[PDB]
């Protein structure tokens, strides 16, 4: 149950030939390819060593190659047999597989000052030198693993992922490497973390995939666990119908392996993995297949392996005449190349060593006699030389090696499926994006970038997650940070980001309340017109001369004026036309409402003199100008919302003057004719403006209040003005024009 | 450098001694009470049991005590010096003090079938009976001390805490522990989860509080780390001013520990602390006490010891008189109970043994020339005695000890300060909170409890932390977690839970737009009374004959019916007061602008009869009712929302009868007399009517709408009546009264 072939240097090697038991058994079963393979490849560079006349001259190798059965415990027995009489002595030891049983078999090993070389062992926790004196590998540490992970990730525009670890040193140390690199660099961030327990209760990975569940917007895994704890989760992926869903990313124990993935295709399609470079050895090939059980009983465990690959006991009967690859399929293990050139690190210090301290000698020096543990190291430290592969092998000062992976991706083409390379990294990521072929490209992100108009609320913590909403309709946006309000006199643009020219309203000539007032001052001026140019040529009829040849005159003009003022009050307010239109106001009403020989030129020119200066008065201290009337016409829907142009006199400056004017209108007016008339008019113009209380104030304001504000007042005082006119003047007229002989 | 005491059974020792090297070296300073005290301790223990005659009589126990150097390397060495032979045999071991140090010495000695007791190593993954067969401790397992933790955590109410980690076995295993039975028990969410490294660079511990400063709303910690670590952070807490921020909550690794709150009482006041029980042990203090070098000689480091204490060396040179407790303050190392129950428990498993195997016989039977190693550990593991402090010491199936725990809390009170014993955890939680002296309690929570109307919104995930805002004033309150709009047709309730009453107005006889119509109707009435009187009295009067006997009559009827709508419409919108009202509105119109012997039958009476049934027409197929017009009436603050009452005649539906009585008014009116004044009455109708269609529709809607719609209607509508009662009877009337010769 040991191999040992002598020599007059020895070397040592742990591999685990066995898997771990079931229950309260050391060991289980055979590991063909895991267990068998690597040894045989340590025996074959063992053999080439000693075959080759160029390295190692007339020394012989030894080696004493025990096994580890996949737990710690038992390499720690079989440690402590290396170990024993401190007589053959063991020079170094070929490291062990797992990083537990390196670890312990190295902590072992450094009180006896005996140099170790793994394989297979990637735990960043193998890398410090003041606590593991003795070690080294031909494989990269995890550190550059994790950060080779975090570039890929950075890579693809990710920023929001979740790690599964399995319990152990090797899991645990690479998601807290990938965690501590992510949150040095910064850009992404971890949601959760789960943890598989070494023995999971039923149910186990269900509850995992759930869990993993309750974050829908982190798509993306990364994964450090062994090829049986992949299986299971991807079982319970597709049997709870998340084919599609979860991205995955997996270490080195995933690599290309097969199993994990035999029948779960779909489940598993897309998966990147990461790999140490490596290649195929021909020389082991041939040697391998060159094996039968008649020249190969230095392995001891050799015909246990014939009977589990051949089917056969020695059920079937063995023949004793099969041959591997023949009847049965065969592939080389992964790990041959690292454990050749561990092999041949040992070989080149040592020659290196006795090239240095027994010069010029063939053999070995007596001062040779015993090898120095520390000196073997430092001479392992600085070997140089190009392995199995064509491929240098070198150590830093740490003893690990330069980090060096390929990338592949597991994908479904029709029928064929197979893991493709896509990239590789060498100090610095070198990946080829137009060659992924996912289920385009997909997304794992916590927030979606947001649209232009809102304000961005980072959440405390992660810097990953942002909420953005959209801010009011009153606001537009500063920046992705925070809205604010241009409107304070304005409105805000479309985009809510900008700020809008406010619209604006008006009374310009429009055809909807504005015709009706023109059409009937064109009809009055006319009306007037045709009277006053009637009277004209007639001032000296009698009837004239009885209604006096001044006395109409004055009255005719101060209703044209009115007409004056009906008419051009509608067609806009600026500081030229509707400015100082108020003084013809008041001036028309009081001329048509008191004027009704230097009797008359008093009673024509005291009165309107005496308005006319206060009138004049507040036209001084109360100036017109423009003004724009947004106010309190700030309606909720911008779009809605439009202003408008008015004149500077105010609502109640523009009524004013007519108060005066009304007094002088009531009784003011100055068996003989023309006085019934005259009485008749007074009562008209009084039931006229009984009703004018609610007809000059429409009390609706709106939209409408200066449209139905103006057609009131300019109707209103247009009908007085014309029945005024009218009632007394017309009728003579007729008489004028029509029957001449009636005079 | 090793005690060594001779006997027929011969335990082992491991203690530290000495610290771990500052640099590049494996042992530093002397432990005075870690290391001194606890191995004094354990020879103590061996000379009471070799004097007692009752515990393995004529059996002597040995000693074979080596040092740790607090260093796990250092004990791995010294453990492969305990197994060398497989001659002197070591039966049993007495552990180590830290975690991987028993974790280290106890992989080695499974091998060889050593039990080892271990006396303040804690770390839970030793529990395993798969991977440590053959370990035991008297000190209960950090599973127990989790559990309480989390008792404590929720008794106080908090639910929202932060873990700190120190590197290694110990603290990171109890931090597991406790965030796994957090998330199994549900209740207590974690924020955020740091780690000490072991050899942290300068401001590392500014960067860690600053750190736990990311989430101001967790102000509990819950710490397993060591004291060095310990008075660092409280050091930084302090230099960064949280002096009253955070609470503290710590492990055995704390305890009743003086050096990291030797001058940050400030910092650290309001701790709570866990210890495992224990107690004084006098008979240890005289035994150290009666100690000197002239009979010490047995203790190879008690030299070292002496110098360290008194400040000698043998600066001040040693008189060789000094006496412990006297020339220094001395006091007992915590756990030294631990270490003579487990040197007794070692002993009372060999004296069992001994009874058993060897009956009947005084010394050692030949049968016993070798212990049996699993014997002994089943032996061992059923024990049950009274130990050095009155308690019993009991073993579980796994080799653990029952949870008996302590509880102290740091309190500043004047200058006295001291930690203070408020409850214990014996399989269940005993806190006082009554004794809880901190700076009412405090709170360490995530999310406040919120105000009764909101819609608590969990975040997915972490069930403790909830944003609660508050609806729009126009929903209730469902429940704790959503809003629905209750007015649909209502309002809602002051507490945004409820739904309110609708508010509602009316026009029932108020004083504003209301009093003016039925002041005029109530004078109208009376002048028409009085005519009406006047000419009743004087029916055959010439000029009641030249006006027609009963042709005044019906007109004069028809006035006061208008004066009876004036009046009586304005009390109440029902179903039976202004329900079927317009047909008198109409039938009074009608006659009032109608009527002015067969033939007044006839002209009084068929059209009346038509306008009637047409009135009837619509009443029928368009009949009455009441309603509650909120409508579009929906103002946006429920407050100022106010419903109102009116009739389900239609605001179109009132005016429908005015235009055929409108038709009716307009010329129908049927060198003499009262010729003249009808056609006054009817020019005065006319201009009363012509501004009718700005006064009957206000086009203001708003709040006045039915006041200033019904004060309008009915006005004009009266002042329309009296006009056309008044310019045709009144001086009728003033000559039949005042004047009577005038007939
Ligand atoms: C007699 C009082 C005054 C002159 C008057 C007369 C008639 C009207 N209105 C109409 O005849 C209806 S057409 C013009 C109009 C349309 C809509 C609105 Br609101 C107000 C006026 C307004 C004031
Ligand atoms: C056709 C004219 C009609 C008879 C008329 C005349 C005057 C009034 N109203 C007033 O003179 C003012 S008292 C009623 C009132 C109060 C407030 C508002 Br605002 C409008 C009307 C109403 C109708
Ligand atoms: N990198 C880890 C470690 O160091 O723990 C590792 C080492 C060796 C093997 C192996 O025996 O093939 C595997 C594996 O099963 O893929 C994984
Ligand atoms: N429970 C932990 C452990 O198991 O590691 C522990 C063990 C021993 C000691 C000690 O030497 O006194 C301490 C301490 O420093 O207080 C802490």
């Amino acid at each position: 149950h040991s191999i040992r072939v002598d020599g007059d240097i020895i070397l040592g090697g742990l591999f685990p030939v066995h898997a771990k038991g079931e229950r309260g058994v050391p060991c289980g079963e055979l590991k063909k390819e895991k267990g068998i393979h690597r040894l045989e490849a340590m025996l074959y560079a063992i053999d080439q060593i000693n075959k080759d006349p160029d390295l190692l001259s007339n020394i012989t190798l030894g080696v004493r190659i025990l096994d580890t059965c996949s737990r710690d415990t038992y390499a720690l027995e079989q440690s402590l047999t290396f170990v024993q009489a401190l007589p053959d002595k063991i020079s170094g030891v070929i490291g062990a597989a797992a990083s537990s049983v390196s670890i312990m078999v190295a902590n072992i090993l450094r009180l006896f000052k005996i140099p170790q070389i793994s394989y297979a062992s990637t735990a960043p926790e193998l890398s410090d030198n003041t606590r593991y004196d003795f070690f080294s590998r031909v494989v990269p540490p995890d550190s550059y693993q994790a950060q080779a992970m975090v570039d890929i990730v950075t890579a693809l525009g990710w920023n929001y992922v979740s790690t599964l670890a399995s319990e152990g040193n090797y899991g645990e140390s690479g998601v807290e490497a990938f965690t501590q690199i992510s949150r040095e660099i910064g850009g992404v961030c971890i949601a959760q973390s789960q943890k598989i327990p070494r023995e999971p209760r039923p149910g186990e990975f269900e509850k995992i995939i759930k869990r993993l569940l309750e974050t829908p917007n982190a798509r993306a895994v990364i994964m450090f666990a062994n090829e049986d704890d992949i299986r299971r989760i991807l079982e319970a992926a597709k049997k709870l119908n998340q084919s599609g869903h979860f991205l995955w990313i997996g270490s080195d124990s995933w690599g290309s392996k097969i199993a994990p993935v035999y029948q779960q295709e779909e489940i598993a399609e897309g998966a990147v993995t990461i790999l140490p470079k490596r290649a195929s050895i021909d020389g082991f090939d041939r040697y391998f297949r060159s094996r039968t059980l008649a020249n190969n009983r230095r392995n001891v465990w050799f015909a246990e392996f014939w009977e589990e690959n051949f089917g056969c006991k020695l059920i079937k009967k063995c023949t004793g005449l099969e041959r591997i690859a023949r009847d049965s399929s065969y592939e080389q293990e992964g790990k041959v190349q690292f454990v050749i050139d561990a092999v041949y690190s040992m070989a080149y210090a040592l020659h290196n060593m006795h090239k240095d301290l027994c010069p010029g000698y063939i053999g070995l020096c007596p001062r040779m006699s015993t090898i120095d543990g520390k000196e073997l190291l430092g001479y392992i430290r600085a070997v140089n030389f190009n392995g199995s592969a064509g491929t240098p092998v070198t150590f830093n000062e740490n003893g690990d090696a330069p980090g060096r992976y390929d990338i592949f991706q597991y994908q479904i083409t029709n029928k064929s499926t197979e893991y493709k390379v896509i990239g590789h990294w060498t100090n610095q990521l070198h990946l080829k994006v137009e060659d992924m072929q996912w289920a385009t490209h997909p997304a794992s992100v916590c927030s979606l970038p947001c649209k232009p108009g809102e304000r961005k609320k980072t959440v405390k913590g992660v810097p990953c997650c942002w909420h953005c909403e959209r801010c009011e309709g009153y606001n537009y946006q500063v920046d992705e940070l925070s809205c604010e309000l241009c409107p304070l006199d304005q409105r805000p643009n479309m985009n809510r980001t900008g700020c809008q020219l406010i619209p604006i309203i008006k009374l310009e000539w429009h055809s909807p309340w504005a015709v009706v007032p023109v059409f009937v001052a064109i009809l009055g001026i006319i009306a007037t017109t045709f009277v006053i140019v009637t009277f004209v040529r007639y001032n000296d009829t009698p009837i004239v001369r009885a209604s006096g040849r001044e006395l109409s005159y004055v009255l005719l003009t101060g209703i044209f004026l009115c007409y004056s003022i009906t008419f051009l009050m509608i067609a806009a307010p600026d500081t030229i036309i509707c400015s100082f239109r108020r003084v013809f106001l008041g001036l028309g009403m009081c001329f048509s409402y008191a004027a009704l020989p230097a009797s008359q030129l008093v009673i024509t020119f005291s009165l309107i003199s005496v308005q006319l200066l206060g009138v004049f008065v507040w036209f001084v201290v109360d100036p017109p100008h423009i003004i724009i009337d947004y106010g309190e016409q700030r309606t909720l829907d911008p779009e809605k919302a439009r202003g408008v142009l008015k004149c500077d006199i105010s609502d109640l400056s523009l009524i004013c003057s007519l108060g005066y004017s009304i007094l002088l209108m009531v009784t003011c007016t100055v068996t003989f004719n023309e006085a019934k008339p005259i009485g008749f008019t007074m009562y008209t113009t009084c039931i006229i403006w009984l009703a004018f209380i609610p007809i000059f104030f429409g009390t609706a304001q709106s939209a409408e209040k200066m449209y139905i504000q103006t057609t009131t007042l300019t109707v209103s005082m247009s009908l007085s003005a014309s029945v005024s006119l009218g009632m007394l003047y017309m009728p003579k007229v007729y008489i004028i024009i029509f029957h001449p002989e009636q005079n």
